[PDB]
Parts: structure tokens; sequence; C-alpha cells
């Protein structure tokens, strides 16, 4: 038969193949589906009233849909596959991807007198649709769990749906939008039947996966001479002190004078922290101290800012208090953690064409020099876009974000996901689930009321995502071995992503995706 | 309708047919898979602390899959058919097979207040797949149990699939893999849904079920005498004593002095033992006394060693103490056993070509003789393969093993079993099997926790293996009748080969291959 009960409604499909430049990842897990808001859309908010600041209201709503998120890159690549990416590859980037929705099944959960049984409905049905025209919120892109496993062994619950809107404190304001997803055409399932579909990605630059050997500072001949001079001294030398106009051309030796076509990229500053206890000063600056943008008379804070360095050399403790990803380690608490469960990235590997976060991008001169006022200049801690800048973004790790959804504004620059990641305009369409209401005996005699009784149910399946990936291949003319990414042979007692003793995978650090060099 | 729940997916062939050289065996067994290790990887080790020693520390992982085996003889063949081969052909080997897996039931138990109830979920799904390229840790040909019954009429549970990797104690080193199974692509079955697929030998020596019937040192007409001399003495005879050389052409008389193209296979010393306990002496050996091979500072017991005759003529009590196969009697228990309930096999029949496996291989010069130093010779317990060596590989059993998986290795020789069977470089693909995981309800409010909490459920099913033999008719010219395999007339109260009368089919021999006598 077509589509039947006993019959198998799809595979399974975890392979990971690479021919020539195109890597194919494809990932499939088994998912479940609550019940969310007892089938109801609720208005949520959070007031300027009680213990809540005023840069934490919005105002909302949850709805009783759920959505598939496979926006991180470990559920596509595993450990073994992002190495070979990340250790061969000068660059890569999406094509195209399939998704499929199978072997649904819809349970009924039964209780009597604490007795608790579990069987199928079979006539019951499940809803699904993408959100091809983009008329939904964009929920994706902000990092938010509920992604694929990355140990395909894992079976996971599916995310619930939720927006917000233009909001006044705990109020909402005439331009805010209320959306219905039910008013979206949408595909129904029973078990047996199927839902899938393609998209393919609009064309994006591929990200770097190689880090340059060579600073900016640094991109001249140390033998040769410029044949332009630089102003090298406004007084003579010793005891005279008389005003004189030196001249020297940079050479070698004096590399920092020599006049350079390209300049650093830009900074916002980034209060700076230790990762010893005691060299930090005593007191709570985690929010006093960080730097934040203000928005509509509500400040946020610059998480995870713009790209730039997160130490210079042999400051390796030293990080930005919001300017890096952190990711907990596995089984790590959400509230309040020591830092020993948290792994904070490293983006050190862009120094050499980036900013420190931690420090001013320089100086400039505050006033005109004067027979008698005495030249002077000032930091600068906030510096942006110039001509004849040129810089890296962020890096994206094994466990990081892959794309997000470009906001449709008049304008914008460089839009390239600020966590990292691909900037699309129309990125991979939201993916929307739900299981069909099924009402409870309705009462004999007709009440013009809503229904609010419903047999409890949730649903289970199986899920593919296969991605179609674009590599750049490496061609660098290096004559000595480069750093790669490897897994240290001293033993231990548990191995590098690999399941404990109790069955629990675990991802031991971030991994970066900048191994091979590249010149500048 | 092509699937569905009301209707078999699949029949019943249990036959054997002979035509020609082609024997062609079918099975079809109804297997039963529990749930395996909760739907969880575990990472498993056994310590160098505590009790256990060091060789038999080991790092490994046990997962949630089941695999099929048929690696054994009496799966295939029935007592009756073991018995056409063994007394009708000089050899046997593989061909091709067919493997079906069908009629698959999915079974949810529920329990509630020590009540038990059995129904069935047929939106349940079965995942299963071949390890056609040989991914996996090869798990066969170890010997272990859970390969499909003897007897036809028995239901059987199907193994768990769990494997090691390199380890020190009880950690683990950088080298050593963690393998993921569902990171395989795997087809999925509801009932009324089937798997299947069919496999073709790599072409493989004939099996010997030829027993040798000239010994290798009697290879010699007896009436001529042999154009060569030996020297026959170095010092002459009576009274005089005086150094003289002396020559004899070997004669049918002196056998053992004449010349020969041939010598006996290599030799491992085995450490002696008798069925009669007073023979033996008083010390627990079994350990100390037996013969081991070192690696990696692990020493591994030499189990079941080189291919070598169990003992001289009229010696039969006599059994290597690891060097033979050993069967359980039927119900014996697996520790500690008493030696009536183990049936000990016996390679006697190769002692024409092979070294006895107690006895040493024979004796070489230690010096050079003297005017005044005296001739010496040393034995040869311990003999590595030269130039002009034949032996015999080790004999299968009725049920013993078949194949095993030659490893992937720079070099190897001879790589027949050790254990007896087909040395293959793509054996038979290892079937893995495995339940899919249906989630117990899931809470309302989403969690980023992967579900711990699933429905128990068990599968059932029919197996059904097919295997094409090629054999080798007997080309003799053996004027007297020859040995062969028979069940003695004489009254019992038990069938041999036969249920008993509670409905326990025993094995009550083991029972060999080589019946049929061909020249040397
Ligand atoms: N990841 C990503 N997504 C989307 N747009 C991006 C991205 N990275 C850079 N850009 C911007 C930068 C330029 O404005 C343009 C490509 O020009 P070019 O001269 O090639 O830099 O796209
Ligand atoms: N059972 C089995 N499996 C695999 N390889 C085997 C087996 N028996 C012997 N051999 C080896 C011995 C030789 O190296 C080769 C066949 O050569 P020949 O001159 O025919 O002995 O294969
Ligand atoms: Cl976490
Ligand atoms: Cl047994
Ligand atoms: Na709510
Ligand atoms: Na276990």
């Amino acid at each position: 038969g077509a589509d039947g009960v006993g019959n198998s409604s799809g595979n399974w499909h975890c392979d990971s193949t690479w021919l020539g430049d195109r890597v194919i990842t494809t990932s499939t897990r088994t998912w479940a589906l609550p019940t969310y808001n007892n089938h109801l859309y609720k208005q949520i908010s959070n007031g300027t009233s009680g213990g809540s600041t005023n840069d934490n209201t919005y105002f909302g709503y949850s709805t009783p849909w759920g959505y598939f998120d496979f926006n991180r890159f470990h559920c596509h690549f595993s450990p073994r596959d992002w190495q070979r990416l990340i250790n061969n590859n000068w660059g890569f980037r999406p094509k195209r991807l399939n998704f499929k929705l199978f072997n649904i099944q819809v349970k009924e959960v039964t209780t009597n007198e604490g007795t608790k049984t579990i069987a199928n409905n079979l006539t019951s049905t499940v809803q699904v649709f993408t959100d091809s025209e983009y008329q939904l919120p964009y929920v994706l892109g902000s990092a938010h769990q509920g992604c694929l496993p990355p140990f395909p062994a894992d079976v996971f619950m599916v995310p619930q749906y939720g927006y917000l809107t233009l909001n006044n404190g705990s109020q909402a304001l005439g331009r805010s939008s209320f959306y219905c997803l039910e008013y979206f055409p949408s595909q129904m399932l029973r078990t047996g039947n199927n839902f899938q579909f393609s998209y393919t990605f609009e064309d994006v630059p591929f990200h770097s996966s190689y880090a340059h050997s060579q600073s900016l500072d640094r991109l001249m001949n140390p033998l040769i001479d410029q044949y332009l001079y630089y102003l090298v001294r406004t007084q003579t030398t010793g005891t005279g002190g008389t005003q004189t106009l030196a001249f020297s051309q940079a050479g070698p030796s004096s590399m920092a004078n020599q006049a350079r076509n390209w300049v650093p990229g830009p900074c916002y500053r980034q209060q700076r922290v230790s990762t010893t206890t005691n060299q930090n000063n005593n007191s709570n600056f985690a929010w006093t101290g960080a730097a934040k943008f203000k928005l509509n008379g509500r400040d946020s804070l610059m998480n995870p800012g713009v790209a730039m360095a997160s130490h210079k050399d042999d400051d390796d403790r030293f990080f930005p208090s919001s300017g890096v990803l952190i990711f907990g380690k596995q089984g790590a608490g959400n509230d309040g953690v020591d830092y020993s469960q948290v792994l904070i990235t490293d983006e050190e590997e862009i120094k050499a064409t980036n900013p420190v976060a931690t420090e001013e991008y320089g100086a400039v001169a505050i006033n005109n020099q004067a027979a008698n006022t005495q030249a002077q200049t000032g930091l600068v801690h906030n510096q942006g876009v110039i001509p004849g800048m040129v810089w890296q973004n962020r890096d994206v790790y094994l466990q990081g974000p892959i794309w997000a959804k470009i906001p449709h504004t008049d304008g914008n620059f460089h839009p390239s996901p600020l966590m990292g990641g691909f900037g699309l305009k129309h990125p991979p369409p939201q993916i929307l689930i739900k299981n069909t209401p099924v009402p409870a005996d309705p009462p004999l005699t007709f009440n013009q009321a809503k229904l609010n009784s419903f047999i409890t149910q949730y649903s289970t399946g199986q899920v593919s995502v296969e991605i179609e990936w674009e590599l750049q291949k490496e061609n660098s003319k290096r004559w000595n071995p480069e750093i790669q990414y490897t897994s240290n042979y001293y033993k231990s007692t548990n191995v590098d992503f690999a399941v404990n003793t109790e069955g629990v995978y675990s991802e031991p650090r971030p991994i970066g995706t900048r191994y091979l060099t590249r010149n500048l």
C-alpha cells in the first residue's frame, strides 16, 4: 500500500559523504511533541511593576505550536566530520537542504485512580507547515535551546513557539501585531502520512576556516626601505631644545613608523576580566562595567559585540565580560553556575587584523599644536568603520549557530550574524508542528461556548535534515606543518566526545573552525 | 495489498536440497528482541583495581543494539544433513547466502498494581541495517553465544551488541574509537514491513572433510631401497671404539633413517592433561602450566592454539589443557562445571601430518662435535614454519563456528581461523537490529533535557538464512569400506539429537567432518 498504519512512512538516514568540494550531511533524530498551552494562544507580558527592571519588559504571545530547529553545527556534523572539514578546507558554505517528517505516531494517555496508560489514537492528526513566505516572527538565530541533539541516539523534546511584539512596559502599542498560526495553510498527517520539502541557500560568502599568518601591520618586506618619509622629530636632540623638522624614510628597523595601505577593523570597548579570581577588582561590575546599547529608552547588553580579538598574546586568561560566546559544560546549571562548568570560547585567531577587545583602538589628537600650547591626544574606545579597514568575522563552533535571518530593514552593514554564521535574507523557513486538538465528549445540549475539554495526547516521530555543503580547498604553499585540531594521545578515563559510563554524550570543549593558515 | 498489518510479510522456509555439488540449506527461527541498555550507549570498563587481574582489563562500549548471528554449522544443517555431507564429500565451502527478516510484531507491555498486560503497538518501528562496509568492530567469530538455535522449534533471544577499544587498565587511550550505530543509514520497519539482502562468499579453499590414510613419514615404497646413503656410524662396533665413518643406503627395514621431501607442520607446546584424575599431578596448573602469548604487557591464554594432534595413538584420555575446542553438554553450567558435562573434541585425525600437541617437535644439535667434546641435542618445544612443511587445518563441528573475519593487517600467514572455519576478508556483514525508542508523554513545558522516559516494549519476528554450499565429491579408489559417522543400533531411553521427555533438544556429542579417507 501507499500509506498505511503498518508501514514505515520513511527511513533512518544518518550519513556523511565527501566527494570533491561537496560534503553531504544527513541527520535523523527521534522527537516527542507535548501538548502546548492546553491548545491555547496566551498573551504573555512582563511588567515594569514588581521586581523586574524596565529593560526586561516585553509583550508577546505563546502559541500551542512547536517548531523544529536545526540551527547548530553539531546537528549535521559528527565530531570526526567537523575535524575533517576544519583541518583541510579554507572555507565552506551551505548550498541546499532537505527536510522530512515521518513515522508519526500519536498516543493518547489515560489516568484513573493513579493508574496511567498510554495507547494509540490512529485517527488522530498532526499539523505541519513551513513559513515559506516569512510572515511569522523569526524565532531562529536567537541561540535558543531545542535544536536537534548532537548525539544521534538521544531523543528530544520539540521547542514551543512564541513571539514578541512592540511593548511599552507590560502594555502593547497600536502597532504590535498578533499572529495566528492556524490562519496558515498547513498540511495534516495521520500515521503512515509523511511531510517533506527542500530549500536552496541563497548565495552566501564562504566562511573563513583560515587564520592569518601575517599581522596587518607587518605587511612589508624587512630588507627594503620605503621611498616615503615621516616626521621623526619636532625638536633638536640634546640640550638645545629648539624646534626643528626632521624627516626619515621608514625602514625595516623602524617598522612602526612606515606608511600602510590598510588599517585594523572597528571596535567597541569591552571590559576586561581575568579567569584568576584575585586579579579582578572586588566589585560586582558584571552589569555596571559592561558595554551596552540603548534602544527605545531601554539598555540592552552588548552581547556578544563586534568581532574582536579576545586577548593580546600571553593574556590567555583574559576575556571580554560579554564579548565572546560561552558554552556550558554538559550537565551545567542554568543559573549562577561556577566557572569550571562553562567553556569560554577564544577568538584570538583574528587578532592580526582585528583590534583587541579590551584595549583602545588607538589615539587621535585633541587640539592644534601651538607655540605656547602642547600637543595632546585622546584614546579611542569606540571606533566606527572608515575607508581602508579590513577585518575578520567571528568564528562558528561545532556547537555554535549556523545562519540567521537578516532583518528586513532599509539598510545594514556587513550583515554577518554577530554570534557567528551565515547571514541570509531568506533563510531556511521555520518549520511549525502541532498536535490537532481532539475534543473530550461534548455536552448533550448545544452550548455556544468553545470546547474546553480535550483528550490528553502527545506525538512522536523521526525527523531528517540533509544539507549539502560546498567546500573550498586549501591552496597553501606553506613549507612547514600547519596547526591542526587533534585529540591528545595521553590516556584518560573517558573518551572525548563519547558517552560516559551512564550514557551521557558530552562535548568537552568548543571546537573552532580556523586551524589552517592563509596569507594576508 | 502490498504491505499491511493483516498480511504475512514472509514465509517459513526450513529445507535442505541436494543437487549435484550444490547443497542448499535454509533455516527459519522465531526471535525476540528485548530493549537493551534502556536505549542507551554506556561506557564499560574493567579496572586493574579490585580483585580483577591486569590481563582482564578492557575498555569499550555497550550499545542499545542487538545483532543476528548464524555463525555455527548446526544452524544451517540438520544432524542428518551434517551426516550426509561428512560421509560423502572430500570437502565443501560456502558460496552465497540470503537473509530475511519478517512478520515483525512490536508489543508494548504495561504494569499496574502487579498486573501485567502485553498488547500491540502497530505504529511502532524496528531499525535494521548491515555493516556492508565493515566500519563497525567485528563481533562475530569470537564464538559468542546467541546464534540461531540448533533445533528449529526453539525461540531465541537476540544477542546484545558491544565492542572493545584500546585500553590501558580501566582507561582509554587517545587512539580508542567510539562508534555510534545511529550514525548509520538504517532501514525502518513496521509490521507488514520486511527487510532482506544477499551476499556472496569471496573465493575460499574447500574445507578438508578427509582424513589422511598415510603418515607423512611413511610416504615411500617398502620394497625398494633409496639410492642415497646416510651416516650410520661414528664409531666402530665392538671393543675398539675408534672413530670411523660408515654409510648405509636407507632401506625398507631402516625406514626412519631414509631421506624425505616433506616434514611435519609447526607446533607450540601444549601442556598435557589426563581425563583420569589420579594420573595428573596434584597442583592447580590450569593457568601456570598452560602456554600463553604476551601482547602489550598482558598475557593471554593460547586458546585453542595452532592445529596439532590431540594425542598419539592409545593416549585417547590425554588432551591439551587449552589446545582443543570444548562444548558443554546440554544444560551444562557456565562456571566450574564437572568433566562429565563437557564434550572435549578430538583432533587426532590430523596426527599423520601434524605434530602431537603434548610432545616436542623433535631435536636439534646444540654444539659442534669435538675430538674432546661430545655431541649434544636439545628439544624443540616451539617450532615455527620452515620450507617443506605441510599440515592440516583444524576441523569444524556440527556445533562449531563457520567463518571469521581476517584482521585487516599488513600481513598474516595461512589465515584460517584458529578455532576452525573459513577465513574471509569480507565475511557475511554483521546484521544490526534495534527497537525504536517510543517516548513516554513529555512534560508540558519545554525542557532542554533529553527524554529519559519511554514506553516499555519488545519485538518479535521470524528470520531466514539460506546458504548455498559447494561440495567436492569423493574420488577414492580405496577397495575397503571407509569409516563413517553412524548412530549405534543398540537401544536407549532417548534418541540421539532429539528432544527429551521435557522438550529439550540436546546434542549428545560433537560431530567432526573427516570420516572419508584420502591419500597423501
Ligand atoms: N556571512 C555573510 N552573510 C551575508 N552577507 C555577508 C556575509 N559576510 C559578508 N557579507 C556582506 C559583506 C558585503 O556587504 C557583501 C559581500 O561583498 P564582499 O565584497 O564579497 O564582502 O555581503
Ligand atoms: N580457510 C582459509 N581461508 C582463507 N585463506 C586460507 C584458508 N586456508 C588457507 N588459506 C590461505 C593459504 C594460502 O596462503 C592461500 C591459498 O593458497 P593455497 O596454495 O591454495 O593454500 O590462502
Ligand atoms: Cl548545558
Ligand atoms: Cl550449554
Ligand atoms: Na504560558
Ligand atoms: Na551495561
